[PDB]
């Protein structure tokens, strides 16, 4: 609004530091940056969730393997005793 | 970021395949116990 000696450059710089509007190239760059950041965050969250689920599955299957090894050891002991 | 994502995905795949290997080893141990019992 104000009558600065050089207004357009100052206005566009304050738009840069603020990031809002009211220019197509700046809008395109900002949209691309936001989309890339959102995609990276979503991919990282998905990878972390997949890692956690895989760790849970590994622990459960390790439990199954331990139980089966226990059964095998018990059977071997029973056979050896007899 | 790509390297970190690849590392996380590969760790998840490794854990899942370790789960599969543990399940198969459990099946093998159960089969061995069944064979020994008879």
């Amino acid at each position: 609004s104000t009558d600065l000696p050089n207004r357009d450059e100052i206005v566009k710089r304050i738009r840069q530091i603020n990031g809002m509007r009211d220019p197509t190239p700046e809008e395109l760059q900002q949209q691309q940056a936001a989309a890339e950041q959102a995609q990276a965050q979503k991919a990282m969250f998905m990878a972390e969730l997949s890692e956690k689920q895989g760790k849970a599955d590994k622990a459960q299957a390790d439990a199954v393997a331990a139980q089966a090894n226990a059964d095998l050891r018990a059977a071997q002991a029973e056979q050896v005793r007899r």
